[PDB]
């Protein structure tokens, strides 16, 4: 099987008046049509034929000519062969022969050739397909030509591929037929994939014919009535798929105790070498530089918050080296190097949630994470041991998405109760009571939210390359921080709450803490229960680690992605949450994969083919696969505690912006935000989505009630004295889903609504 | 000619386990198909078919049995009829007759009336389909029967429309035909617009196989090759043009003096009484609630910076006045009272530009205006009277764009320059110098802004209903200044500039100005040179008018708008600047018929067909056309002066974000815009537009270059002194678009760059 570069050139007379071949369409995939008035190639489309044409052309090849495996090389000794041929079956006078024969040996001409050899496959054979209007005879004339030996014939082509078939049409007018559209019908018959197949073992006449059945049988015919709106056409795809149906792992649990360890250990280690030399690649520099802000902007918007929720004792010079200590020491060591590990939002609400536990108790808190970390150790080492890593298979979008937005409720709320507290504080009348405080809170704070808001939708937008902005993932949160920071520069005399970072490899606040924790109590001695209760927090802490990390590893690790080198599942668990139990003796946070960098790290060392027909959807050639951008990235991070005095200029009003933004955007992408939407919409207006489409509309909005009032008990608990529990109460969905939502909905509407992919 | 109801209902098991006839689509116009799993109809969609099931239709219609002119009502009657015509051509065993006769006359189900009557035409005949696998038959059976009365058939159908054809096909499975795709082929046919019409005429069963023919070759026979995205479908409309293709006023001008008028006032005026009748439905009603919002809110952000432009010599209560004196007068004796007469965004940066010129030649500008007056009417008179009113044809989408660019541009650069100058009034430190009141400023002129420009886009999305909001246009404006009066309401001790406003029918500055401005020289004597001179601006002023209204009824008065009563040129004209050069006489500003408050009043009342079968899109049945609901919008206007409290206490940073929300989004629409974007994006980008597909890359940006470069030409003179000739250079336009670029551009290209209607 050959894939074929079917061109179409009509006889046509050119600017001087003279006649020569024009290229007039070609098909690579799909077709290109030359655009006359502006000799621009047109956009790929389905080569929509006409019936009529596709019925002259099966009369006039009936009776027509046929050169099978003719064993010419030359396009005027081709030319001549066919001429004889053609008036042997006495379709041409002989009279008129020399008259064909010159119409053959014209000049061809096209409108413009790397680029578009790129396009087409490498083994490839081109059809050439010669028609035009001829007004010396007067019968139309056909003649089918084969050529034994693929001959890239002189000059006919607007690409050198070598000629395999030489369709040849020459007929004046008045018969009825156009033969621009016969040529288009036999050009798409052509590019056909099963057609050209039977041209290649054609043996006869009828043959020929007996394909072109093959092709019609297996077609959708529109009816004349127009089309008035893309909506009309959109089920023709749908239902051609009907026509052609017609026609036609690292969770694996192994009894041996850390066996999951020890075969990503054997998957991605032997590849350790290479994967320092693939970061070679110039796209690989790129990717560190636009990671770096990618990883370094949540890393102080969830630093600088800490510093607020907890009183400093955490805050970005603690969280800023815990990602550079743990970025590093993951990548050298970690069997999917791609992850980026940094503070996620769901660890934020814990250590907030955390904080008012030990603040109510009576608990030195730093004191009381050392011993969350002894104990997240030790589970981390328990669920290795038994591969207990399979149960992310259970957490599904059920789960997921009431998470998701929970959380995007969380940071919307703080912030306004954030604000809320500035103005309070600072109330409008003619430190504390300081004018113009409370306001410039508000314009950097709502400055920063529009700046990288509207970015966001240009990065979306037609003017951004998609192949750029797949490099430069999400750049619209570093360059609106450096705005509006600027904008707080120029601005003297007002008072806004400004970043608490010292300069140096210092804690953020030295009188209050030191770099290494006593477990046993730093001021006040630690209770003995409370060291062995930890184990209740390091549960819930677990929960949230392990479905953050284990969740996006799956993300990544998809055979879309195109990760040629093992994903390892159970070694970064236990890098992940080994690092952060022994990290949280020093102060610094715990941390967890997250899926957004993540996913912005994988995306920005994709590498898309360039061997792509036209019309097609890209495909991932392969992934760079190197330690070295994770590693940079994570260094690069760490040297930015030098930069100490820059990073104190950053208003803390600023970051709440950034902080709502991320909350907001975080939305996107959830189909329990876009059930939502559904609820208010009538049941005309809901989208043609498979969720939509197979479930009627009031089951749906079942679903979306419970999954609602789902995120009302989960809101209700954290609002409570016990917001610790919430990731136990959050992970009583997957009970949930797995038994009440069993009985209640139909294995066909839980297929829908709970998609593993869509 | 009858319009036909085609309904296919295919023999199935219920959920009883029992054979009953379900529907399973139904042909008003394209197609709509029952989802088996929802029991929901879908979308309308074009009735894609299958060659396959086409062929095998065509093969069973021949030596099938032909049932024309059946002189049966009665479905059991007509069933044993059929019945025994085909066991006379041998189709049905006599064994089995008594099989299919009880098959014919199961019960048919449908999934659910009075509405579905009203989509298709009233005076319709409908079709059944009778489509099943039989399995005590061993050959496909078809019977088509042409019912010589349309007689409502027996609970056939899911809506009661008299059965002219029925079909009738039953045939057992193994034989490679999908009775699905058979019904939905046939069904097709008889819905197509002259397949039925040869059906009525049929006499022979070959006479309907030759319709057969007849729309295969009127067909669009798509490969194959599947479909990955609804860009590449796009081109099939375009290309069923082509195959159909192949198969087939008020500005006349009159020698008579003031013609024009006369036949404007005999045209409208005999239709007065008619006038005030079509006022009583409730639509109506819904008018003038939705568009005094429409006509108010600009009045007071046009007013309110008229009242800063010119120091409160005209500010809102003679802007709100002057509205109201007109808009009564101007429905009372208009001929197109759907115009919404009020001042335009071009009129108030004239009245700033000619401030400007009266306050640096020390001329007094209330009575410099007077005079502008007294020849503005007589201006009005000699164009009328000429009936010099076709001008309007030659400005053209190069003038108006370029017109409605600059202002928008001048909108955006007005208030930012406002809010510099609140800033360096009220510095940022520890009236003037009042803390808070620059940046409340700010975050109210931000505030109404993005309060506005995000419900407009709440307005255009798929929550709220098309037919909605047709009637309530542009509700943003309204809620936008009312959310954000509230916000500054409830601070206190802070100040900031709030709309200058008394209460009562006073002037808005009493102490500078009086009621009737004496034309003479109000204090100081007004020189006898700019009394005659006055022409000059008066021409200009003139030009601002005479575009802004004449456009304006170009635009309202089209086919599409399906405005049945007169609509006049000459008599608005006229009196839209006689009544402007009279209330000028009393201060009050003179007032354009302005484009957006128009249609936003004409698409109010415009009245959507019913009768529109699904997938077309809505046809204007009627427009109201009353004078009722511009009089009392301009009653309610005038009535606005009485909450002058209520005025008094929106801030001026409020209308500044509206007036900054207007400038943004008329740039929406504009093709000059719209064709700065593709001058930063890539050839490949530039979406398949008709100034984009027939005009090559490099005219197209040459163009637009031409249009940059003539609107930077205007930019420089409004900066300079001479800002008042802004309108006499805008025109120039005109001549060089006539003149320059007919010798640049051929007409082709102009033709798709310069378009009418797009």
């Amino acid at each position: 099987p050959h894939e074929v570069f079917v061109e179409l050139n009509e006889l046509l007379l050119d600017k001087n008046q003279e006649p020569q071949w024009r290229e007039t369409a070609r098909w690579i995939k799909f077709e290109e049509d030359v655009e006359e008035e502006t000799e621009r190639w047109g956009k790929p489309h389905v080569a929509s034929l006409s019936f009529r044409s596709l019925l002259e052309l099966r009369r006039t090849l009936a009776h027509g000519a046929v050169l099978l495996d003719l064993d010419q090389q030359t396009l005027p000794g081709v030319a001549h062969q066919v001429v004889e041929q053609m008036v042997i079956s006495d379709q041409i006078k002989a009279e008129d022969r020399a008259n064909v024969l010159r119409a053959l040996l014209l000049k061809h001409s096209h409108p413009s050739e790397l680029k578009l050899l790129e396009k087409i496959p490498e083994n490839a054979e081109a059809t050439v397909v010669l028609v035009g209007c001829v007004e010396f005879l007067s019968r139309p004339t056909m003649a089918f030509v084969r050529l034994r030996e693929a001959v890239e014939l002189d000059a006919v082509l607007e690409v050198p591929v070598p000629v395999r078939f030489l369709f040849l049409l020459l007929g004046p007018s008045s018969a009825n037929m156009d033969y621009h559209e016969i040529g288009r019908s036999i050009s798409t018959l052509m590019s056909d994939k099963q057609f050209h197949e039977a041209a290649y073992l054609a043996d006869e006449r009828e043959d020929l014919l007996t394909a072109i059945n093959a092709f019609l049988d297996c077609s959708v015919v529109l009816p004349p009535s127009e089309v008035q709106g893309e909506e009309l056409l959109r089920s023709v795809a749908h239902f051609q798929r009907q026509m052609l149906k017609k026609r036609e792992d690292p969770l694996r649990r192994t009894g041996r105790p850390f066996g999951g360890l020890i075969r990503d250990v054997r998957r991605r280690y032997p590849h350790y070498l290479s994967d320092f030399r693939d970061a070679l690649d110039p796209q690989c520099l790129a990717a560190v530089i636009f990671i770096y802000f990618a990883a370094l902007s949540p890393a102080i918007t969830f630093g600088g918050l800490l510093g607020e929720k907890t009183q400093d004792l955490i805050g970005v010079s603690e969280l800023i080296m815990s990602t550079a200590l743990q970025g590093v020491v993951f990548c050298l060591l970690g069997a999917q190097p791609l992850l980026v590990i940094g503070f996620s939002g769901p660890l934020l609400v814990f250590e907030e949630a955390f904080f008012s536990f030990c603040s109510s108790n009576h608990l030195e808190y730093l004191v009381g994470r050392v011993w969350i970390g002894f104990w997240l150790v030790f589970l981390a080492l328990l669920m290795v041991a038994l591969e207990g890593s399979f149960l992310v298979r259970f957490v599904s979008r059920f789960t997921q998405e009431i998470f998701a937005f929970l959380i995007s409720l969380i940071f919307i709320y703080e912030t306004f109760y954030k604000l809320v507290k500035i103005f309070q504080e600072h109330p409008l009348h003619g430190p504390r009571g300081q004018p113009n405080t409370a306001l410039l809170s508000l314009v950097l704070m709502a400055g920063t939210f529009f700046i990288a808001f509207f970015l966001r939708k240009f990065k979306n937008s037609r003017f951004f390359p998609g192949r750029i902005a797949r490099v430069i993932g999400d750049f619209g949160v570093p360059i609106a921080i450096l705005i509006m920071v600027l904008v707080d520069y120029s601005i003297e005399d007002t008072y806004t709450q400004k970043l608490s970072v010292p300069s140096g490899f210092s804690v953020t606040a030295p009188e209050k803490r030191g770099w290494v924790i006593n477990p046993l109590g730093e001021k006040s001695p630690f209770p003995v229960w409370m060291m062995v209760a930890s184990l209740l927090p390091a549960i819930l802490v677990f929960i949230l680690i392990f479905m953050e990390t284990q969740i996006t590893t799956l993300i990544i690790s998809k055979k879309e992605r195109m990760l040629q080198k093992g994903s390892g599942f159970h070694l970064d668990l236990l890098l992940i949450v080994a690092m952060g139990g022994i990290c949280a003796l020093f102060g610094l946070p715990w941390l967890a994969a997250a899926t957004v960098r993540s996913v912005t790290h994988a995306n920005a060392l994709t590498v898309m083919s360039k061997a792509v027909a036209p019309g097609d959807k890209p495909k991932i050639q392969e992934v760079k696969e190197q330690r070295v951008t994770g590693l940079l990235v994570a260094l690069l991070v760490g040297l930015s505690i030098v930069i100490g005095d820059l990073l104190r200029q950053i208003p803390l009003a600023v970051l709440f912006g950034i902080f709502l933004y991320m909350g907001v955007t975080s939305l996107n992408g959830i189909q329990f935000y876009e059930r939502l939407h559904l609820l208010l919409m009538p049941p005309a207006a809901h989208p043609d989505v498979t969720y939509v489409k197979k479930v009627r509309t009031l089951r749906m909005h079942l679903f979306t009630a419970l999954q609602l009032l789902c995120l009302a008990l989960l809101w209700a608990v954290m609002s409570t004295a016990a917001s610790l529990a919430f990731p136990f109460i959050l992970i009583l969905t997957v009970p949930l889903r797995m038994v009440v939502l069993t009985r209640i909905f139909t294995d066909r509407e839980m297929k829908c609504l709970d998609a593993n992919e869509a």
